[PDB]
Formats: structure tokens, sequence, C-alpha cells
């Protein structure tokens, strides 16, 4: 299982700045965290290329048209990973009611048994505690790519303030990791699909298109 | 041999300060380095979650109680590893005592054939020598996670000073890497694991707790 | 097959000015980039150690004393390894002119088919677009070391300014990553060669020598 | 019995910080008192000098590489020694949690019969309440050496600031008394022993060595 390991690195405070400003004007029927903002834009970004979003058979593989993400868990019995279809047509109020929902039924028990079966894609985050900045779990054997996400901290940036020659002002920054299979999706296409997921990223008024 | 790679990102100025104080209070009879303090942080680490210091045999597995770290020392004729036992009750200036023996027997000869056997953790570190941010070695057949330690650097860090609404005061910085099993060890309890080791280092003060 | 991964992190500045300067005094003969101070540069560092650059057979290993260079280049058709040999003989400006030509004739069509057999060290590099730090392609079979490189980003450096205590001055900065084998090349000799390598790029004019 | 009582002097203001240092950054598992240092710097020094912890059998004497420490507790019905073993091995904290749970388990009703047979020093401490500076219990009988505590008292210290050339700034200090046997432990090794004790205790950084 060849399984090479890209990277990249994201400005969010733009993704911040939204998240503030949706919570504020939200009358409590939807709660958003940054993990929304990430499922919508990374199924835009299979949307824009499909080679990553496929499947290897005996031999032979197979290419989906529509978009199937796999968020993982964690639980106390192990790890968990339920799915949400068609990520794409849905907006992400609906995404996020679907994924607290899927997080507390994974709390209270067990899940309906095809909630583990399918998916393109396969997320994880540990992004809530910090002293995490890389990690990548191994990618699902019917999968082809899995994302994952670290931890936010807060590193200075380039800037070119006529007063400062040089110029600081920081700015909060991510990292994420993505393990590929080799066998379906090569570097070119997984570092393409990369820059244009950063491009959506950086300035989040593109994910409504 | 599914091994995930996580890392975290450590803060060791107040390491360097206690390392400095110690030794100049010292009249000769020890002599201490950054690896000593990580080896008894990782101990006591491990004592605080024994998920991590296991061991896989056919089918079943078997935990620890106790901890038995192993260090890898660079010889001309390969990789040797040393091991040190009990390293929870012994302090810091007997592990010192013992490491730096077994180092000076690697250089002088070959040592006693159970000095390999054993062990519930490897610890490799190239952080005398430059260029070196990131590495792992894969994990020992009879273990199950293994901790590398690069070189520290020199970096910017958040300060929130009052002249200066942003602010900038650098301080030395070090990237620690964990190679787990997927075997044994999942990804929460590591990052579980690689938090606390954070929190225990960052501050060294409770390094005698 | 036990692939660990190690990387380094090198300033570039000096080679953007040595390049400017260069191609500024070029006539048109010649066209530089900086994978061309790379390879030439690693050219060198296989030749200071030569543990790097060997084979593997079935059981038994081979050392080449020469220096052979693939280069990986994207096609649409896939993924394709020109070679260049004799590189530490050759100047810089006849690779330069080799590696456009072969890369040019992988737009047009296919190559002889010798120019994919043989070689010591495989290189890509995908620092032509940006979103991309780290990455490592699996080791070729016949190979026993693979080196990728990043791009190239704006960070702060440490500076000894007397008005500053602290100061901050911004410098141009890369990533590079290693795998090997561990069945010929271990860890030691690799961060050797790894912080030797880096000795030779910081600053560029021992390139010469 | 010749039973001969000496003393020292100890200055206790870097205790008191560390105390609240790591009271502050408890999160409530743990309560630390000044005994608990005193305990732990004791079990060093019994480390440091073998001869203090021995006993003495009809005629001949008998020595103990290990450590065992018994606290003396105040108890309506009387005097009550709870033991502790292995002190040395342990850290602070769980000889904090055994202390603790051994006095209030004096106070609900009586203990484990075992818990009063073995140890090498008996330790007594009226420090909570005023009014008391020196005091020495008889030496119980498998013993040979007691240590007793007072209370911490405000002196003035030497300083040697330049603005005033005597100086006078104020620090906490405590009294302890130690009543040997005479029969195995000459006045040289208490000296020795005290001397060392002091050492130890004044700075309480050597206390992690």
């Amino acid at each position: 299982n060849p399984h090479f390991f890209v990277t990249s690195e994201l400005s969010v405070s733009k993704l911040l700045k939204l998240r503030q400003a949706l919570n504020s004007s939200a009358e409590g029927r939807y709660k958003l965290s940054v993990n929304d903002f990430l499922i919508k834009a990374i199924a835009v970004a299979c949307k824009r290329v499909p080679a990553v979003n496929s499947s290897w058979r005996d031999g032979v593989i197979r290419q989906f048209d529509t978009v199937d993400v796999s968020v993982a868990v964690a639980t106390p019995t192990g790890l968990i990973t339920p799915i949400v279809k068609g990520v794409e047509a849905k907006g992400l109020e609906t995404i996020s009611a679907t994924v607290k929902e899927l997080a507390k039924k994974a709390r209270d028990g067990k899940l309906k048994p095809e909630d583990y079966q399918g998916g393109t894609i396969s997320i994880s985050n540990m992004g809530m505690n910090p002293a995490v900045e890389r990690f990548t779990a191994i990618i699902n054997p019917p999968q082809a790519a899995i994302l994952a996400v670290g931890t936010t901290k807060k590193v200075a940036v380039p800037v070119e303030n006529e007063d400062g020659t040089t110029g600081v002002e920081w700015d909060d920054q991510i990292v994420v990791t993505a393990s590929f299979d080799h066998k379906v999706v090569d570097g070119a296409v997984g570092a393409e699909w990369m820059r244009e997921l950063k491009k959506v990223v950086e300035n989040p008024l593109e994910l409504l298109l």
C-alpha cells in the first residue's frame, strides 16, 4: 500500500469571521463549527476534480459521480465512521444538524448498520484538543484518499505595510494532511486537488459558488 | 503494519533554564542533558496512561504495569538499543549515569546480551546535529509506540504585551514525532498521551510530581 | 518496506541571488531554475557520502561509484522519470539544457526507452504550484533514497541587530523530505548526508568546490 | 539509652513558593503540605547516607537498604504511627494521598494491624499550632533516629544589599530536632546527615534529583 503523504497550510481567520457572523445571526436552530466549513469545502473540491473520490476493485477501479463523505468520531468502544450523502446538494446547516445528530447517536449507543457502508473520502479531525499538528490514519480499503486536520495555531504571516518595510501582523493557521493510494490517485492530481482546495478555503466567499 | 504518524510541538526554554540551574548547582557527580528530561517525562506520561506501553503477541496483547525505556544510540557497527528499567521509580541523576555509562559501553565494545531484550517504548534523538526536524524509525516488533525527537530551533511565540498590540518575543521550540501500531493503540489514546505529555513538559515543575 | 521519513529546512535567499545574477549575465544560451541548483548540490552531496546512492539485489547490495540522477516529470499519461548521468562531472548549464530538453521530449511524445533504466536517487519537485509543503513518493525498487522538494515560503529568521534586542527580518525558506529504505541506508548516515547537504546549499559558493 | 539531641535551622521560603506554585497548578487531585516536602527530603537524605536508617537487635545491628518512614498522628485514643514504604521510589503526590488517607483512617477508626510494624525513622510534626519550637519524642525501640519538626517563625536573615551596608530583609525559618541512639549512630554521621539534609531542603530544586 504505497500511501504518500502530501500536506498544505491554510489561513482560517476569514473562516472564523464568517463562522462568528453566522453564529451570531443564528436564532438557535443550527450550530456551526470549522469542521462544517471543511467538509463543505472538500465536497465542492471533490466536485471540482472527480479523480480523488474513486474506489479500487479487484483489478478494475470505479469512479463516483456523486460525493459521499465519511466523518470519524471518537467513541470509547473504538473508531466510528458515520456517513453523509449528497453533501454538495445540501447546504451547511443541514449537514451540521446531520453530523451533530450522528455524533449524539454514537454517544447514546450504536447506529443503523448501513451508516458504516459507503463513502468516498474519510475525514478525521482532533482540532478540539491542542498538542497535535499532523496526523494521518490509514486509508480505508474501499476508499482512495484520507484528509486529516490538525489544530489551529497563531503564527506570523507576510504583510507589506508602508510604515514598516517588513511589518509583522499575526494570523491563525491550520495544517492539513492527505494520504492517497498511488494505485488510483497519483501525486499530480493530488497536488492539484489540494491547491484548488486551499484556493476555495482561503477566501470562503466562493463556498456558495 | 498501519503505523500512523502523529506529532506535537514543544516549548523547551523552561527546560533549558532548569537544566542550566541544576548543572550549575552540580558538583560534577552528574551530567544532565535534554534527553534526560524527555525520558523522565515520557516515563511519567506512560505511567499516566498505560495503553501506549503494551505489546502484541500472536493474536492476544499484553499490558505492562511497569515502564521499561529503550534508547537508541548510534554505533559504527549499526543501531544499538540499550534498555533502562524501572525509570519511574528512579530519579534523573541515576538514569543520567546509566545512559551515559551504557553509551560509553557501546563505544568501547559490545554490551551484556540481555540489555537488548525488553522494553516498552523506543526513543531516538539526533538533536545533537542540526538539519533535522522530523523523523520516525519503524516500530520494533515487540513494541507498540516509538517517539522520535528532532532539534531545537528558535521561532516566534504569541505574546500579549501592552505597549505592542501584537508584540513579538522569540523562544526555542522542538518537534516530536510518534509512530504507533494501530493494532493496539488507536489515534484517540495517542493524542491524549501526546497532549498530556506536552502538558507535563511545557512546565517542568510537574516532573517531580 | 521500512521507509523512514527524515526532513530538513533550507534557506534559499542566497540561491535566489545567485540565480538572478547568473540569469541576468546570461545571453540566452541557458536558462536556470532552482531545481538545477538542487540537483547539482545533491550530486555533490552523494559524492561526499556514497552510502545513500546504492541499490539492493536479492540479498546482496551494490554500491555505485558514479552518480546518476533521475528527475520526475508530470505527464498526462502518468509519471515519467528521465535520467541524467555523470552529473558531478558536468556543470549546471549542461544539465539545465539536458533537463529542459528531456522535459520537452516528454511533452511532445515518448522518449528513448533506456532513459527509464538506471539511476541512483529519484528527485521530484512540485515547487511550481503553491499549497504543498511536504510530500514523499514511494522509493523506486532499484533505488535506495528519494528526495522530494516542496515550495518556498517566507518566514522569520533569527537576527541579532543592535538597535532591536530581538529583531525580526524575514527570509525565504524551503522544506525537503527524504525517504530511505532502512535495508541499506540507516538513520545516522541519512542524517549525516542531510546535514552536509544543507551545509552545501545554505551558502552556494561551495557548489563550485 | 544515650539519646543525644542535635538540631538544625532551615529556611523554607523557597519551599513555600514551590508549594504555592504546585498547589495553584493542581486541579484538585492532590493536596500538598510542608510535611510532604520534609518526608520526601528526609527519604532522599536517608538514601544519601544509610547509616541513620538502621535497627539494633540483641547485640547485633541490621542495616536497611530501602527506606520506610513512619509518621506520627494525634488521636484521642493516643499516639498512632502510620507507615509508608518505598518512599524514595514514589513521587510526592502519591505519598500525599497515602498520608492523608491514613490520617482519615485514623480519624474514622482503627487501621490494619501491620501498618504499625516496620519503619526506619519516626517523624512527628505539630507545626500546625503555634507556641512550639523544639521537641523530641523518645526513639521507638526498633528505630535508631527520630526527627521532630516545630513551627515556622519569621526572623531576620543576612543580606548584602548595596544601598544598606548591613541591610535587613526577613524570611520564614523553621527548627528541627534529631534524637539518635548512640549505640548505632554516632554524632559525626548524624551531623553529616543533618547538614546534607539542610543542603537538600534549602533549595528544593534538588528534590527531583
